[PDB]
C-alpha cells in the first residue's frame, strides 16, 4: 500500500503502574473515592442503567414498539437511522421517535448517583450509549456528557449551510402531532441530534475520548458489557493505575476472538487472574450497586432525598 506512509504520519500524531485500591471490592473503591487521589471520575453507561425506569428491551418485537412501522417497508433495518434514507423518507424515523422522545420515564437511582458525582465535583464525564434523555433529566449537563448515539434534547436543521437549532418543545409538539419538522428558515428537515449512520458526530466526542482518559482517576462502568464500542477501547485508554468498577447484572461471555485477544493484550478488565490489581466487578442491578456504593460513601440519605425530590418534581410538572 502506497498509503502506509500517510497512515504512519497520522498514527504518530494521534498516538498517546501502581495498586491504588487497598482491596478489589466495592468497599475498596469507596475508600479510594474518599482519598485525595480520586479527583476525576468517568462513568460509561448503557441500557442496564435504565431498565429499572421501565425502558423496554428494544430487541424484542413483542412490545408496542415497531408494529406502526410495517407500513413503511424499510429496505434494511438500519435505514431508520441512516441519514440518506431519512432525507428521502423521514416518516419512519419520526414514527419511532414518537415512542422514544422523553416524557414517559423518570431517571433511576443510578442516574441520580451520577448527579451526586456532578454535585460533588467528581464527575469528569459520563459516556452513555442510551438515547432515553434520562442523564439530562437527572441534571447532567451537555458538558458532562458524551452521548454516543446523540440526543433527542437538541435538534438541528440538516442542511450544512444552515444548521438552525430548535428546542425540544418545538420538536415534541410536531412529533406528537405527526407533522414532519421543517426548518423555518430554509425548509429542510429538522431532526433531533441522534447520530445517524452517515452523519459526522460532534467533534467534541473524539476530543473528549482523546483527552479524558489521560488523567481519569476512576472508571465506573454501569449497565453495559465491556465488549461494546466505543467502551472496549476507552477502558484500555485509562492510566494503568486507574481503578475500574463494573456494575452490571452479568459479566458478558466471549463475543469474538479478535476483540477478545485485543482486549487481553490491550489492558482490558481483569477481575480475577493472578495479575488482577485494579478492576472490580459488582454483579447485580445497577440501582442496587449504586445504592450500595452510596451507602459506603455516606451518601445514602443524600441520594434518597435527591431521588425523592426530583421524582416528585417530575410528578408536579407533568
Ligand atoms: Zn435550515
Amino acid at each position: 500500500g502506497s498509503g502506509e506512509a500517510d497512515m504512519d504520519f497520522l498514527r504518530n500524531l494521534f498516538s498517546q503502574k501502581e495498586r491504588l485500591l487497598d482491596e478489589l471490592t466495592l468497599e475498596g473503591v469507596a475508600r479510594y473515592m474518599q482519598s485525595e487521589r480520586c479527583r476525576r471520575v468517568i462513568c460509561l453507561v448503557g441500557a442496564g442503567i435504565s431498565t429499572s425506569a421501565g425502558i423496554p428491551d428494544f430487541r424484542s418485537p413483542s412490545t408496542g414498539l415497531y408494529d406502526n412501522l410495517e407500513k413503511y417497508h424499510l429496505p434494511y433495518p438500519e435505514a431508520i437511522f441512516e441519514i440518506s434514507y431519512f432525507k428521502k423518507h423521514p416518516e419512519p424515523f419520526f414514527a419511532l421517535a414518537k415512542e422514544l422522545y422523553p416524557g414517559q420515564f423518570k431517571p433511576t437511582i443510578c442516574h441520580y448517583f451520577m448527579r451526586l458525582l456532578k454535585d460533588k465535583g467528581l464527575l469528569l464525564r459520563c459516556y452513555t450509549q442510551n438515547i432515553d434523555t434520562l442523564e439530562r433529566i437527572a441534571g447532567l449537563e451537555q458538558e458532562d456528557l458524551v452521548e454516543a448515539h446523540g440526543t433527542f434534547y437538541t435538534s438541528h436543521c440538516v442542511s450544512a449551510s444552515c444548521r438552525h437549532e430548535y428546542p425540544l418543545s418545538w420538536m415534541k409538539e410536531k412529533i406528537f402531532s405527526e407533522v414532519t419538522p421543517k426548518c423555518e428558515d430554509c425548509q429542510s428537515l429538522v431532526k433531533p441530534d441522534i447520530v445517524f449512520f452517515g452523519e459526522s458526530p460532534p467533534a467534541r466526542f473524539f476530543s473528549c475520548m482523546q483527552s479524558d482518559f489521560l488523567k481519569v482517576d476512576l472508571l465506573l462502568v454501569m449497565g453495559t458489557s465491556l465488549q461494546v464500542q466505543p467502551f472496549a477501547s476507552l477502558i484500555s485508554k485509562a492510566p494503568l493505575s486507574t481503578p475500574r468498577l463494573l456494575i452490571n447484572k452479568e459479566k458478558a461471555g466471549q463475543s469474538d476472538p479478535f476483540l477478545g485477544m485485543i482486549m487481553g493484550l490491550g489492558g482490558g478488565m481483569d477481575f480475577d487472574s493472578k495479575k488482577a490489581y485494579r478492576d472490580v466487578a459488582w454483579l447485580g442491578e445497577c440501582d442496587q450497586g449504586c445504592l450500595a456504593l452510596a451507602e459506603l460513601l455516606g451518601w445514602k440519605k443524600e441520594l434518597e432525598d435527591l431521588v425523592r425530590r426530583e421524582h416528585a418534581s417530575i410528578d408536579a410538572q407533568s
